Formats: structure tokens, sequence, C-alpha cells
């Protein structure tokens, strides 16, 4: 983008941060886009704005803290503000530069009749926000591929462009011509953009389908019914998700027919092995199934007789740690079906090649009967949204649109106007009116057109609060009266992150995880995650944590002496208990140093609090997820080489039971329960279906499939490969069927007790208990305990009708160890009815003594308690 280093904030208002001195300022625009530098010539006019010494008022640098101290310009009101905002704009001092035009194009222009296509009986409209375009046409096909049918213009009220035609036009294609200036060209273009609010597309999104959404032939059978087959969903405090990808479910399914694979009909399929997988955890009490990105991305061509593959045959005879496997994936993973989509094009539009026909009504239908079918086997479904960046930018090609048609608006820019790339590029701007608008229409498209049960938002911390509150309440005040759909029971989670130019509030408060303390929205808990695994995602591979043997069962890389390593796993102890009790603010834990301390007053990197939120339900909890390695994969890589892929898999079912048995919302990635790896891939999103195999027969993990792609990877290959050629670190089906029945097992623990998803922060604080604390605490023991109501004259209410009491030990030890804890002797503990059965012979040795409440646990072992009532 060209230099633009002022603003245009308001209709009377501008800003640009020059020196006092610098008293003559001028506003120069041209209609054709002909100015040069002298002194400016080929301008159509001229105008000197007045300088205000009153400065920039309230709700301007409310909107736009990051120039609140730059100097106001006044406009006169002999301006056509309207007539200049589509022209090519200069200011000149007495230095030359742009205009950013976003203030005034909200101030002047925003928006909140219909957009898009809208049917009534005889007739269709279309209406397109474009008010810095000299003109916008529509372009008409009949048909994906063939010739044009008309053109017809469109007329502008108010920086809206509307047409209306007759009930005919349906069905038909097409796109705008939006006659528009370009910053980043320095002219006027005629540029071919698809519709923002397209609902159908055709292959690649090259047109969009005048499809009207409420057409009864889109219904799958007993679509408008679904509200009543619905899984009951009593609370948000009894979510948990499982955070699958669509392609990756069925790919490698041979229970599904070769033509149906990979996509939305997968589901369809409910006899697969894939299906039944989610039928089993489903039944065992997972709530959620988190299903990422399936809107229109780029990256996968909707036309699969151009997708490619590996020769699988040949792949399948090359050595475990060799690099051929990833020379070959990379060789066509610009051309195969395979990317996780985060990508964005359009927002609105199921993903094309998720379809069985990526022309037509398929990609609407397919969806559909997608959410019908999870919810039918008892999972809400979550769409993974991202609305912080887009795919592209500027007036050329396919895969742009929003700033193909207004440029410089939807995306987000710099102080000299450059677009701002932190998202990964092209990053969006949610403080802008319509951005706003068009993220809050689009989740209720979601909502209402498919039925979609929660959101999972993507870099939270690049949208702002207010358009994550806005769309909150948008949300939750659906009904199935008007709308076909419980609001209330819609749940709103995602990446609060805080970094680059929406760091310090910025440019607005925020998505970020302490902007979002007090919303109910949920985000990622990295504390745990981090406090559980050891490191970070940049920092060494090699840092051990809680569950990775770090002081208990050292793996050479050196980490501080043996007094060090004690007092950082103590340290990593007291962050995973806060996390276990929510990750709140003001629950008090008794610290590894003995100090009482708030959750907040436990600090991480930055000085930050570690409990941040104010409820539970504001807390996603995971050690695992696409980003990064999986479980099994930092598991392999942390702990010490010499030991067995047996006990690294107690360690693997450690740490999704340290997940499923926390308060707030556990969260579990997709192969978590199967031992599931990629070959130790860390960003496996352009890795094919060979590193991302989901193997549902269990015969396979996909552990040693050859060194993962070079481009993410390269710099650790030489840890990766004696690992990967390590005949002893690979699991076979026994013990991957062994951490699916354990992991089936927990989620039943979580859900045969109300004591384990308490709902508010005032019941954890009463209730939850941890009882290896202090600078004496037993390393790499957590005793968790949760009290219910019990006695005469009880202090609380009573919430579990079987259990009174319940405590959990999660021994992460290679050794037995007994936890005296005088205050719970003489109780009615024994061990859990679920774990009294288990197919892991081990847990069953658990036990409870009275006299002096000694729970015994044996080693690399989770054992829950509970105290019944009878
Ligand atoms: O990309 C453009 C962008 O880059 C910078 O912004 C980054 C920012 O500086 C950084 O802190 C994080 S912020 C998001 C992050 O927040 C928490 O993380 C905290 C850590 O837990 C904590 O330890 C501490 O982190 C420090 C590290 O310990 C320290 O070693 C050092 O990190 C170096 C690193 O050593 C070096 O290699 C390089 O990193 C590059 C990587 O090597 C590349 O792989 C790539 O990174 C990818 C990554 O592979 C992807 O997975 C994806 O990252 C995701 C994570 O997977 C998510 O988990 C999440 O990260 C959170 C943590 O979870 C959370 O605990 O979001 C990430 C982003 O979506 O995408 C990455 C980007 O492509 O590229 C990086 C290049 O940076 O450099 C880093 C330092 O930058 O220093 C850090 C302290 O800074 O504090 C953390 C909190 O700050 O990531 C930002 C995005 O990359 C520029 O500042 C910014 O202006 C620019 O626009
Ligand atoms: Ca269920
Ligand atoms: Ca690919
Ligand atoms: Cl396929």
């Amino acid at each position: 983008m060209p230099d633009a280093r002022a603003y245009w904030v308001t209709s009377d208002l501008i800003a640009w941060n020059v020196g006092e001195l610098e008293q003559s300022v001028c506003l120069y625009a041209s209609r054709a886009a002909a100015m040069s530098l002298s002194g400016i010539q080929g301008y159509d006019s001229k105008v000197e704005l007045q300088p205000e010494s009153a400065g920039l008022p309230e709700t301007v640098t409310q909107k736009f803290p990051f120039i609140s101290s730059y100097r106001a310009f006044r406009v006169p009101s002999s301006v056509d503000v309207a007539s200049l905002v589509k022209c090519q704009l200069v200011v000149a001092s007495f230095d030359v530069t742009g205009l950013q035009l976003p203030g005034v194009l909200d101030d002047m222009f925003a928006y909140t009749g219909p957009l898009g296509a809208v049917f009534s009986e005889d007739s269709v409209s279309l209406h397109l926000w474009a008010p810095t375009a000299q003109g916008v046409s529509v372009c008409f096909f009949d048909g994906p591929a063939g010739p044009a049918l008309e053109t017809v213009q469109l007329k502008e009220s108010n920086g809206v462009w509307s047409v209306t035609g007759p009930r005919e036009w349906e069905n038909r294609y097409y796109l705008y011509e939006v006659d528009v200036y370009h910053p980043t060209k320095a002219q006027v273009l005629k540029c071919l953009a698809g519709d923002p609010y397209a609902r159908s597309l055709s292959a690649n999104g090259a047109r969009t389908w005048l499809v009207d959404i409420n057409n009864e032939t889109l219904k799958p059978a007993s679509w408008d019914e679904l509200a009543d087959e619905k899984p009951k969903l009593d609370s948000f405090s009894d979510i948990t998700i499982y955070e699958l990808h669509i392609r990756d479910f069925s790919a490698h399914d041979g229970t599904v027919d070769s033509d149906s694979r990979g996509g939305f009909r997968a589901f369809a399929y409910q006899a697969s092995a894939g299906m039944e997988h989610l039928r089993k955890l489903s039944d065992a009490g997972l709530t959620h199934v988190h299903l990422l990105p399936s809107f229109h991305f780029a990256g996968v061509d909707d036309i699969k007789s151009n997708w490619k593959f590996v020769d699988e045959c040949e792949l399948a005879t090359f050595p475990p740690g060799s690099d051929m496997q990833q020379a070959a994936v990379v060789a066509i993973q610009e051309e195969d079906p395979y990317n996780w989509g985060y990508n964005p094009v359009l927002w609105g539009v199921p993903k094309g090649s998720y379809a069985s026909d990526p022309d037509g009504p398929s990609r609407i239908i397919e969806y559909r009967q997608m959410v019908q079918a999870l919810n039918r086997i008892g999972l809400r479904v979550v769409m993974d949204v991202v609305y912080n960046h887009l795919d592209s930018s500027g007036p050329c090609g396919i895969s742009s649109v929003l700033d193909k048609i207004v440029p410089g608006y939807y995306v987000r820019r710099d102080t000299n106007g450059q677009i701002e790339n932190s998202a990964a590029m092209n990053n969006t701007a949610s403080e802008h009116f319509m951005v706003d608008r068009l993220i809050v229409d689009d989740l209720l498209n979601w909502a209402v057109n498919y039925k979609v049960d929660g959101f999972r938002f993507d870099l939270m911390g690049h949208i702002m609060k207010r358009t994550m509150m806005r769309a909150k309440s948008a949300l939750q005040s659906l009904t199935t009266d008007a709308h076909g759909v419980d609001g209330s029971k819609i749940y709103l989670y995602g990446e609060g992150w805080d970094f680059a130019e929406v760091a310090r509030n910025q440019r607005g408060i925020n998505g970020s995880q302490l902007n979002m303390s007090g919303t109910g929205i949920g985000s990622f808990n990295d504390r745990i995650r981090d406090a559980i695994n050891g490191g970070n995602p940049f920092g060494n591979p090699l840092q051990q944590g809680f569950n990775t043997g770090l002081f208990l069962e050292p793996n050479g890389f050196y980490q501080g002496n043996e007094a060090d390593t004690r007092r950082s796993l103590a340290t990593y102890a007291d962050q995973i208990q806060i996390g276990l009790a929510g990750n709140l603010r003001d629950y008090v834990l008794i610290s590894h140093t003995g100090e009482a301390k708030k959750g907040s007053e436990i600090h991480t990197f930055d000085g930050l609090p570690v409990g941040y939120t104010a409820s539970p339900i504001e807390t996603i909890n995971y050690v695992s997820a696409h980003d990064n390695e999986t479980l099994f994969d930092v598991i392999s890589v942390k702990t010490p080489m010499i030991l067995s892929v047996d006990e690294r898999c107690r360690i693997n079912h450690l740490a999704s039971s340290m997940m499923a048995l926390s308060q707030g919302i556990p969260f579990f990635h997709a192969g978590d329960e199967i031992l599931r790896s990629k070959s130790i891939d860390r960003d496996s999103y352009n890795s094919g279906d060979w590193f991302n195999k989901l193997d549902f027969t269990y015969e396979t993990n996909n552990w040693g499939v050859g060194l993962p792609p070079s481009e993410k990877n390269e710099d650790n290959w030489p840890l990766m490969k004696p690992r990967l050629e390590n005949p002893s670190f690979k699991p076979a089906k026994g013990h991957i069927l062994a951490a699916l029945d354990s992991f089936v097992d927990i989620l039943k623990i979580r859900y045969s007790s109300p004591l384990f998803r308490l709902s508010t922060a005032n019941d954890i604080k009463q209730r939850v208990r941890f009882h290896n604390t202090g600078p004496s605490l037993v390393p790499g023991v957590i005793v968790m305990g949760i009290e219910d109501a019990r006695g005469e004259s009880p202090e609380m209410a009573q919430l579990d009708t079987n259990f009174s009491y319940v405590v959990t030990v999660f021994n992460v030890c290679p050794h037995e160890v007994s936890m005296d804890i005088p205050a719970l002797a003489s109780m009615g503990f024994e061990l859990h009815p679920v774990q009294v059965n288990s197919s892991d012979t081990l847990v069953r040795k658990s036990a409870y003594e009275a006299a002096t409440g000694r729970f015994t646990v044996p080693g690399r072992t989770v054992s829950v308690f509970v105290e019944p009532r009878c």
C-alpha cells in the first residue's frame, strides 16, 4: 500500500501528525486519479483545512486510540464529502500523503439495511455496501461455467448500491462489476467481485449463486424439527470439546465409500468406524465437536479432478526417519485436497471441496446433513470461525473479495497505510462498523441457516471486545419460535492471544484473555497447557514440565540443578492447580512457597496473572490442539528416551485426565484418545493426509512415517530422527485401544458427578481444595478434593445425590505414592466404581485408609475416590 499517514475520521475532521507550523494544510481530490507531485498537479479541487486546537474529540480517540495525539483539521462544510471519498485523495503540508477513510466512511455511511440477496414472492433484490465506488453493476450468468447473460446497473443511495429484478433471477450466478479507486495501484479499477453476503458459490467462488437459502429442497428430511432432536445442554459448565478436521475424519476410513471420503457426506455414514468412534465418545459424555474451518477458504481447489496424491504404497516402504516421505508430500502440497483452512475468502458459504459437487446445492444440503447427523448421535457442533484476517487483498484474483470492493476498509492498516499482517496476512479491522456487522451477520447465518451450536474464534485477541459481546448477545437471544434454534445454548470461546498492533488496547479494547474476563466467553488456558507439557511453543523442545518428567525423570537437557528443577516443578504445579480450579482470579491457593495466593497473584510471562477469569465457563483447559505437536508427540519428545511406550501411554492418559477432571471446560484434540501422532510435525496445516492420518481401524497411530516437512521442522530433525527410528517408541493396536478405553472411562467419571463441573467461582472457592501444597509438598502429586453438602445443617447446597465428597489424586511419579490427608481421615472414601471395574489393572489397586486418611496411588496413575451417601 502507498503512503497514507493522514486519517479522515469524521465528515468534518481530518487527523494528521504534523508539527505546529506545518497552518497550511490543503486537501486535494482527483476523481480520475490523475495527481502528481510538482505543489500538487492534476487535481479536480483544492481546499484549505482549518486547524483545530480543540484536538480530536472523545468519540474519535476512543475509536482510534493509536492516533489520539494527532492534530485535528476541520473540513469546510462546502466540501462534498460523498463525492470526495470516491476520489484519489491527498493532503499536503508546507510533505504529501494519502488519507485512510474508515472513520469517515462509518460516520457517514454506516448501514443496517439489507445486504446480499433478498427474496420476495415476486422479486429478487441485490444490495452491496460500497461507498467509495464510482459505479456498481451486476453481471449475471446462466450456470457456473457458461457465458454472460446480461449486465444490470445498480443505483446508489447513501453508499449502498441496489437493484431489484423479477423472481426468475433466482438460481442465476453473478458477480459485481465495481469501479473503485485502489490505493495499492493508484488507479480507478474495474474489479470483478463476489458478494460478501454470499450464501453459495460455484467452484472456487468464481461466481456467486443467487440461491434462496430458505428453499425447501435445500432442507434435509426433518430439518425444521432439528431443535427437538438436539442433545440437551443444561449448562455451559457441562461442555466438553473435541477438535476435529473434516478431511482428517474420513480421508483414510475404508468403511466410507471411496467417492465420499474427506467431506461433509462422510458424517452421514453412521455405521462407519469414524462415526462409531464419535458415538462412543458421545455416549461416554462428550458434548461438542469443534470442526476446523468449513467456510469458503483458499488453499484447496474445489474441483476434485485437480487433486493430487502421494503414492501411499511407495511411501509405506520408506524408513521411519527418512526425509523422503515429506519430500513427496511437499511436491504435491499446493495441489492436494488438504489444508486446515485458516485462509478466509467468504465466511458465509460452506467449503466446496468438502461437498460432493461444488456447483449447485450439494454444499448447503450436505453441510446441514452433517450437523443433523452429529446432533443425532448426541453431539453439538462448533464451527472454527476465522474473522481476524483474509487470505488475500487488493483488486486482483479470485481469492480477494472484501478488499476488492471497498479497498483499505475491511483490512487493518498501520500508521503509514500499509496493511497489517500479524494474524498471518491481511488482518481485518473489526473496529470498523461494517466489518463488525459482517462478522455478527455471518454468525447468525451459521446459527440460523445451519443450526450450528457454538463458535471457536481464531485469534479472538485481534477482534474487538465490542464485536464479541454484540455477537454473543445476538446469538444467545435467538429462539426456536422465531428462528428455529435455541440461542441460549450457543457457546462462544476463542484464542485470546494478545500481541502485535492490538496489544495494550491500541486499536480499542480487544478480545484478549484479560479483557474477556467477566464476559462468559471462553479462552484457551495456555498456562495449564505449558505447565503440564513443559516449555512453550517457542522454547527449546526438550524443556520438561509437570507431566513430562521435570525433576522426577530428567531427560539430560540442562534445566538448572536439582533444587532448580524441583522448584520449577512446584511452580508448574501451582499453575496447574489454579487451572484445575477454573483458572480464576480470586481462587486462593497455598502456593509452593507456603504463601497463600489468589490465582491473579501467581504470575507468568510478563508478570501477567495465571488465573484471569471471573467464571469457570471462561476457561478452556487444554494440553493439545491442531496447532503445535500432538499430545503423544510432545510426550515422546520431552520424556527420557529410555521410557517404554507403555509408560508413555500412561503419561498420555494423565494429561487428558487432568483436562477431563478439571473445573472449567475441557478441550481435547481429536486423537488424544488414540495416541495420535503426526511424526512430530509442529505445524501440519499443509502436511497432507500422510502426516495428519486419523486411523479409526486403530492399527496405527501414525508415529514413524518419516521426518515431518522441512519448512517448519528441519531445525528439529536431529532430535526427531533417532526417536522416529526407534521401534520401542511406536505403539501397537493394543496400546491404542487401551488409551481409548481409559479416555472413555475418565469422561464417564467427569459426568458421574456434578462436583467436577461447578457452575460459579463462588462454588469453586467454597468446595475445591488442594491438599499437597507448600515448600515441603510431595513432588509430582496433585491432590484435589471437592466437597458437597453433608451432615445435618449444611453450609452449602447438595449438588450430588450419590456422593458427598470426591478426591482425585494425579500421580505423575514412576512409583506408588501414599498421600496422608488427616482432614480427610475417618470418612467413607472408596475407589470410583468406574475405576474399580477398569480394564487397567493398575488403577484398581488404588486404596484409602480411614485411620490416617491415606490415599495410596500407583505410579503414573490418576485415582478418583468418592464418599458414597450410603
Ligand atoms: O508473526 C508475526 C508477529 O511475530 C511476533 O509476534 C509473536 C510474539 O512475539 C510472540 O510472543 C507470540 S504471541 C502469541 C502466543 O502468546 C503466548 O505465548 C507466550 C509464551 O508462552 C511465552 O513463553 C513467551 O514467549 C517468548 C518465547 O518463550 C521466546 O522463546 C521468544 O520466542 C521467539 C521464538 O524463539 C522464535 O523462534 C520466533 O518464533 C517464530 C517461530 O519459530 C515460527 O514457527 C513462527 O511461529 C508460528 C508458530 O509456529 C505457529 O504455531 C503459530 O503460533 C501460534 C501458537 O501456536 C499459539 O499457541 C499462539 O501463541 C501464543 C501462545 O500460545 C501463548 O502462550 O498463537 C501463535 C500465533 O498465532 O504461528 C506462529 C507465527 O507464524 O514464527 C515465529 C516468529 O515470531 O520468534 C519468537 C518471538 O516472536 O519470545 C517470546 C516472547 O515474544 O511470551 C509469549 C507471549 O508473548 O507469537 C506472536 C506471533 O508470531 C511479533 O511480535 C509481531 O509484531 C509480528 O506481527
Ligand atoms: Ca453426548
Ligand atoms: Ca495442501
Ligand atoms: Cl478423496
